[PDB]
């Protein structure tokens, strides 16, 4: 679980919106795992504008932060869970580090901000949702 709260927007993984994110929809994209809903509240997070390779992620299951080298937003092929069809995720970096499915929404920052959220993982990968090109959440 986890989500990023930036200005009058609540960032989280489309597959784990509650009934309150589709009742105050802003934007959503199936083919990145992104959900955008919109709060009443002003947000706590910044959003990085940069193309960092690196940065830092949150695991819950492990309750620790680990850095990491990963790959740029891409196309890449994840099998079938039961919250999707087999299919190509757009937008998606990975990385070598450790993941169980309860680690999506943990964030991934670079020294300029959030730069995403976890999305896949399996077999010692970890693969981040990106949320930089996402220029109006600002
Ligand atoms: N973005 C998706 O299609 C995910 C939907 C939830 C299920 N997905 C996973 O990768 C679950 C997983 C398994 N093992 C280790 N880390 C993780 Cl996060 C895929
Ligand atoms: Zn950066």
């Amino acid at each position: 679980s986890g989500a990023i709260y930036v200005g009058n927007y609540r960032v989280v993984n489309r597959h784990l919106a509650t009934h309150n994110d589709w009742a105050n929809l802003v934007w959503e994209d199936s083919s990145r795992d992104l959900l955008v809903s919109s709060t009443t509240a002003q947000g706590c997070d910044t959003i990085a504008r940069c193309d960092c390779q690196t940065g830092v992620y949150y695991c819950s299951s492990r309750r620790k932060h680990y850095p990491v080298s990963f790959s740029k937003p891409s196309l890449i092929f994840v099998e079938a869970s039961e919250y999707y069809p087999a299919r190509y995720q757009s937008h998606l970096m990975l990385a070598v580090g450790h993941s169980e499915p309860g680690d999506c929404g943990g964030i991934l920052r670079c020294q300029h901000g959030v730069v995403g959220i976890v999305s896949t993982g399996g077999n010692g990968l970890v693969g981040f949702a990106d949320v930089r090109d996402l220029l109006w959440l600002d």
